[PDB]
């Protein structure tokens, strides 16, 4: 039983954190079984499987009534190399 | 939209990191809907949620076909400073 797709959902080395944020909050909506609450699980998976430089990043994000746009403001600056 | 339970499941500073797993499980296994795969959101978890100490010694975890030993391993050796 492989795991699902949006289980290897992983954040590019290049890949603006905003991008790979769209892509796996797709993933699950569409993955997901029904009922099972989406945002949780993306806010989890959004820092485990981010890239080393913006899990860094945000390790020191804010504590707002929006968390998942705190992760978001955390990576803004955030330029890849490439 | 209050968040469910299994998703405030936090390593406290002085809690071994197996333990901390072990909670997420339990918390997983009745709280995450039955059919959902659970080991995928406690691999995660077990990042997310763990305290800033593990998470550094998680950053030099192995890249098995075991992601979650991986995650153990990595964290097998941590002690608290206060183990009471």
């Amino acid at each position: 039983a492989k795991d699902p797709s949006w289980a290897s959902i992983l954040q590019g080395l290049e890949e603006p954190y905003h991008t790979f944020v769209e892509r796996l909050n797709v993933a699950l909506d569409n993955g997901l079984p029904e009922g099972t609450p989406k945002d949780p699980i993306l806010r989890s998976l959004a820092y485990s499987n981010a890239n080393k430089e913006c899990q860094k990043l945000l390790q020191a994000r804010g504590h707002t009534n929006s968390p998942l746009g705190d992760m978001l403001r955390a990576c803004q600056a955030w330029t890849p190399k490439d």
